[PDB]
């Protein structure tokens, strides 16, 4: 009886170990994918900023062309 | 007793488990982000190229109507 007592609980212990082994590893996930997700964000905002400047010389060239 | 600890037991192969099916999902998920990355930057690009020839077309045009 003992012995299933000792067994269970050296189960227990296992499982105990992998359970926050995996725990970790979805906090890590977790964090990788916000931070993909900023960088990604932020790139595409450098992209926007790329496409500002010929958007406004465009406007401008547009409104000019308006007036004459 | 050891009711107590078998019950507990399971808890735990539960939660282990749970894990395990958690970061299968989220690897999906990253796989499935990169993809998609990758296939609007890749739009992107074709909606760059129009405004690229257009622009291409006009500096030939402009080039050849000076004097």
């Amino acid at each position: 009886n003992e012995g299933q007592m000792r067994e269970l609980q050296d189960q227990l212990e296992a499982e105990q170990y992998f359970s926050t082994l995996y725990k970790t590893q979805v906090k890590e996930l977790k964090e990788e994918i916000e931070e993909k997700n900023r960088e990604n964000l932020k790139k595409i905002q450098e992209l926007q900023n790329a496409a500002a400047t010929l958007a406004t010389q465009l406007d401008l060239a547009e409104t000019k062309a308006e007036s004459e």
